């Protein structure tokens, strides 16, 4: 009654202006008799949702000062009390999302007072959230809610953040605690979806915000970067570019021209085309637009590009601040998540936590090798293959780091073998990145300089042997019979992929070993000898430069042959034709080799073709097969290990992954303690 | 797996057969491949060739067979048995105009694999004739064909002899006859085994046949018969041939009857005509070595007087057989008597010598002939007369004069050895190349043109009688050439690769190098594409001709010819845009073209021919800068072409040729004659004449927009050489005043669109008074700015048009006035605009597209005329589009960071707060520009950037921003409050509520105005404070918080304040009232 009546007086007293009278009684009696609060704020919001706009206006004029008093009635703990004030708060929270035209009115006074008030808040963002939690993100409810979040925040921004940040890093957590395969069909999905809405409404006023949180932030947007509907993403998006545009302005931070610079040129960077189809946004204008399924089935790489951005965005800030800890806590976050079981979010935190990482120790490696080893046994029984992607890039982006006497940098070049023989197209992408940054790194090392690649690696293998011989003779590729030609057919494979950029890396990669093998015999790297003729054969498409033993003969004619039998480029079919055609008459005793795999596209071009240049090598073949018409059927590639060489390097898993498993398992074993 | 790949190319080769350019290509090469490949697996490359064969078998059919036995052949001859003979043997029986070409290709493969197989053939011949003694003698035939050495025609006599008693007549008659053949193919294949036969078997048969033969001949007829062959058998007796010279009789008898046959002494003719044959076939004999010369030199004389006799002459093949051997017996009264004389005797004459120059190291070479070239030439010049000026007689001059033809071929050096008589040869065959009415002649005389040009050859006509002789040759035929013309100019080719070889070993020069040029030009458009090509083939010689001269203008531009039916013209068109440099050539070429083109277009006002030259004289025609003058006004006379059944065609190719295929040098010209005519549509009070001026209008409109759209390298020069401003002008007046049909409609549409690409070129362009141009543009066009679909479209065009003209464009009315009047025209372009995008508040999408470009149009007029424009452009600020007021403020960004405070201050707040989201991102940094223009000090720094996605509440950062700007700009404050309370008449509630948040502090700023002594300062606070009581008045939902923020506030001026109450008053009194009880507060 007493909070009832002083409602009914006040409400009536407007009902004509003495507006601001009777909030001056309404002050007065909120300061002296606290008591009233609990009553008069529920009584409030019942008269304020029955009465017109113009008494609407009035009510919460008159309601504004007591929202102080609800903090007292909490500290408690007692449920009567706190949960009177939790449904005040609703109540509140239900008259927002209601009054649409109400709408700047309540949020500046009613949500900018409450905003004030630090206690409370925990209590407001629980009442927010299972409001947004009545239909997750779509809901009106959550909509507004977000919208609304600024407004608590305005007051004191610090601790509103923090708690936003916390509850969704929290539940981020809380995934792994009860995993489940997809992020978006998690138990918890819309309880991050909903953090995630408040987020991006929040970083535009995270302006004020960012110095303590920017980590945490980043470790967000590392799950949700392209993740969801459309405009999670977006939203996701939005986060990032009014991050960096924080970070630019904050009035606490002092970045030097050099990092403001490059933070306008990051915003500026993030606006381009290119950063939208990494965030898993395509066939929009505008970010913006949207974020106020097509899901791009998500690419690793394309978060591995972000992470190294927001990276050079943190490394030009943290030079200047010299006081922080921020890389170290996302070194931190990233860890715990990256090897903790969660097979949604793993992949997505051993990726970024590879790209920022610093330094690494062989226990790190042993256990990113085991999740490795661990998700090829998952393959035996497509998130294991995103897994196993993102070890791979982890251990791309980790291998620099490594001590330089470390045994791991030459084991590496066998995980990248392994991973290209798994046969999977990201896979592939991701063992020639290891593969391409593993060979950097071990000339960078100098290790080559003395010896060459094939007695460095295979040193390696010769522990694993027992292991190595049951894995080449499964691949039908042999390393311990010609190691070059062996290494070329895993490379072979990597001018099919469907992406020319790793074609374009495998050239790299072919180029990087040519030089190599070269270099440990102090040769020119075009000279032609029974090492460097594997990478030479492979490099007769794809380099102008390159251009201008029974069992090596029949490697480097099946290699050629191969190259044949899938290239579809006739201008490639040129070349390699007319290599064949010396070749042939060159090697006629060994040539029966190759014909089985030649037969079926030679039918092909012969009925077929009608470009004389092409053909007139083709004709020379079959010339000078019948002229030399066995010494060496196809079956003699197998008594080497060398059967599967044109099998492997065709287009784009249980046999060959527990056998890996075993390999992974064992060079573990050997090399970490 | 190699078998299955022989296979794969056996059918192949099987499926590119004529009866199932690359396809020849291929072919060849499948032929070529499969010979290579039975040069090794010769048995499954001939398998498959015979299975093909059965199944072709079972013009295109005799192609087919033709390849496949020219293949066989081929394949026999690289040879290193069963189906040889059970498979392949049988169907090359079956085989034995194109049947005698499969006859002769047959009879080679049969050659061929006789050589190798011969026995099992003879086997079958031997079968035959057994079957024969016990009538179809076919298989005897193969005797005719089949290689024979010395023991297989032994081996073939001794069989027939032994059996031909017992066979019957017409079988005789058959292997009499195949014999003869089978003796030939012998001594001619075989020459040193018939000469080691005159240095006892083969006797003891020829003997035994003579006389079996001897036996069956009891009639006039079978006597003729065998008399050639009887002749043979006793050749192969050169023992019985000396005794009869003194068992024998009958053999001495028949050569006394053959003696008296050839002297006329015998009755009979068949006998007098087969004693020839016999005659002959001995004097041929006795050239492959003797016993025999004596035979021969007992009938050679009445032979001759038989077959070499002018008064009666015989009744060429056997003539021919007769004069060979002759000359090869004794190297000349018969020869005297054929270079005299019947044209038979002139045709067995050159044909024999051409037979000698292409058929042993004893007979005599064709040089001992040398002695007559005189006689031979003189020859060549009255045929060729006789051929030219010409039933019968003029035929037989056409095979002679070809006969001759084919003997320069064989050799020039003898007519060029005994002696102007070199030149006089080459002008008659280079006088026969261009001959219509004799193809074949045609062909010949240029092949024998190419060979007098090879090296060896030119020696003998040097340098100086080169030059000469081989320019007037090119001079002539070029001449004729501008006048089969492909074949003619592809040996052309030749001829020119034979003098770059000729000079490489070194005035009708300059003249024939010109018209050399200039039929290579005119063949660039020539309606054949192998033509085309070959004359582009034809300038690599030209520059390597000149390389090997200067090394002792154009040349790029040929050398990018020799590089390279509708793509090709294109590429030629592109090409000759590249020749700068005028040369005689090129220049005559375009004056002949022109010529050609004029005649041809009267005729047809043939049409592909008309469209290329048309094409080619656009785009050489920059050269000759009159004639070039008369071309251009024709072809803008022809794009109004009402021809009723070629005008579509012609007004289309014009329009594209002059559009796309224009010289870049005659842009200057064709605007000055496309303005000069267009300028005739006009009367002396400026008024249109309106169907044909109409036509030349929309096709000059389509011309301008696809030269302007065009990217040819230098065009950009030359597009600044001539002013298009009095056109275009007069292009808008002319379409303004056609109506609103359908047509006129798309016509002024593509003026707009015209407009457009005009505009993106701009800076190619040259103007003398660019800014009125587009002024006068916009105007224009904004009158169009108003069937629904293609009205909607016109807009949309005019819209992206008046875009275009809108973009740095100052506005010029036609000193302080002009500044004033500026603004007005300015009102009055951004009144139609903003209308225009009111109405817009696929069909969806149309309207959208037309509305983003009527924002950009307002953009672009307020970024170039920013003094006439702010001030309206604050009224767009207000517009209750949102879309429209974001794209408006980054305009007022561009002006604002480029080089009004107050009213831009409410615009960026008063959006930070809508519901739109691309607005508040506009909004925010427009904010920014502000800040940094007008340096406002603010708290919690503001950065400038695209896409930052703000939140809508963001009222308390609003306000923030609004207040700090309060305090520390008040100067700002009567600028920005009496914009703010009129965006609050704008507004939604939710925007006029969050104007009172952000108005709250900046009205405490009041009190300054007022202290301040200025009566202009002090009337517009108290009109404020009208303004704010207004607002106070109409807004009644807001009015409890009105007074409690606003009239609050304001408490803490209140004379002023009560008297604009009482005044106001003067339910406003009511309010005002109720409104001084909040004011009574402070």
């Amino acid at each position: 009654v007493p909070g009832t009546l002083l409602n009914i007086a006040l409400l009536n007293l407007g009902s004509a202006n003495n507006t601001l009278f009777i909030v001056s009684i309404s002050k007065t009696l909120a300061a002296n008799e606290p008591h009233l609060t609990l009553e008069f704020l529920e009584e409030c919001i019942s008269g304020f949702s029955k009465s017109s706009i113009e008494l609407k206006h009035l009510c919460l004029e008159y309601m504004t000062p007591w929202l102080s008093n609800l903090v007292r009635f909490c500290k408690h703990n007692d449920d009567a009390k706190r949960q009177r004030v939790t449904a005040i708060l609703d109540k509140l929270i239900t008259m927002t999302i209601n009054e649409k035209q109400m709408y700047p009115s309540i949020q500046a006074k009613i949500w900018g007072s409450l905003g004030q008030i630090t206690d409370l808040l925990d209590v407001v963002l629980d009442s927010f959230i299972k409001t947004s939690a009545t239909g997750g993100l779509g809901s009106i409810k959550a909509e507004v809610m977000a919208d609304t979040a600024v407004a608590l925040a305005s007051g004191n921004v610090k601790l509103v953040s923090s708690k936003v940040i916390g509850r969704m890093c929290k539940i981020i957590d809380k995934t792994c605690l009860s995993p489940t395969p997809t992020l978006e069909q998690h138990l918890m999905w819309d309880d991050i979806a909903i953090l995630a809405r408040y987020m991006l409404m929040l970083s535009f006023n995270n302006s004020l915000d960012v110095a303590a949180h920017l980590p945490y932030l980043f470790h967000v947007v590392t799950f949700l970067v392209a993740t969801g509907p459309l405009s999670l993403r977006a939203s996701t998006h939005g986060l990032v570019i009014n991050i960096i545009h924080s970070l630019c302005t904050c009035s606490q931070l002092h970045f030097s021209e050099e990092t403001k610079q490059v933070l306008r040129l990051s915003l500026t960077e993030f606006s381009l085309p290119k950063f939208y189809l990494l965030f898993g946004i395509s066939k929009v204008k505008s970010a913006a637009v949207i974020a106020f399924y097509e899901r791009e089935t998500f690419a690793l790489t394309s978060l591995e590009t972000v992470t190294e951005a927001l990276l050079e965005i943190m490394e030009a800030c943290m030079r200047d601040i010299p006081t922080c800890k921020w890389l170290d806590q996302w070194t931190e976050l990233a860890q715990r998540f990256a090897f903790q079981y969660n097979p949604s979010l793993q992949p997505r935190a051993l990726v970024v936590f590879g790209c920022i990482s610093k330094r690494v120790s062989h226990g790190q490696i042993k256990q990113i090798i085991r999740i490795l080893s661990k998700a090829l046994e998952s393959c035996l029984k497509y998130n294991s293959q995103v897994l196993i992607e993102a070890t791979v890039i982890a251990l791309t982006k980790l291998q620099p780091l490594l001590n330089k006497d470390s045994p791991l940098h030459k084991a590496l070049f066998w995980v990248a073998v392994a991973v290209l023989q798994l046969d999977e197209v990201n896979l592939y992408s991701a063992g020639t990145a290891l593969l391409e940054q593993n060979l950097h790194t071990l000339d960078s090392l100098r290790i080559f300089n003395d010896k060459s690649p094939e007695e460095v690696f295979m040193a390696i293998r010769n522990p694993l042997e027992w292991h190595c011989k049951q894995m080449d003779h499964f691949v039908g590729l042999n390393f311990n019979s010609n190691f070059n030609f062996a290494l070329v057919g895993h490379l072979l494979k990597g001018y099919r992929h469907p992406s020319p950029a790793i074609v374009a890396r495998t050239v790299r990669i072919l180029h990087t070993l040519l030089t190599l093998v070269n270099k440990h015999r102090n040769c020119d790297k075009f000279e032609v000898n029974t090492q460097s003729v594997a990478y030479l054969a492979a490099l007769l498409t794809v380099s102008e430069e390159v251009r201008s033993d029974p069992k090596i003969q029949a490697l480097l004619l099946t290699v050629l042959a191969t190259l044949v039998k899938y290239t579809t480029d006739e201008f490639d079919q040129r070349i390699l034709y007319e290599y064949l055609a010396e070749a042939s008459v060159v090697f006629p005793k060994v040539f029966p080799v190759v014909h089985n795999l030649l037969d079926s596209k030679i039918n092909t071009l012969l009925s077929l073709c009608q470009d004389p240049n092409l053909l007139n090598p083709i004709h020379g073949i079959v010339q000078s097969v019948v002229y030399h018409e066995p010494q060496y059927q196809t079956s003699y590639l197998q008594s080497f290990g060398f059967n599967g060489l044109w099998r492997f390097a065709g287009p784009f898993i249980p046999d060959y992954a527990e056998l890996i498993v075993k390999f992974l398992d064992a060079l573990i074993d050997t090399y970490l303690p």
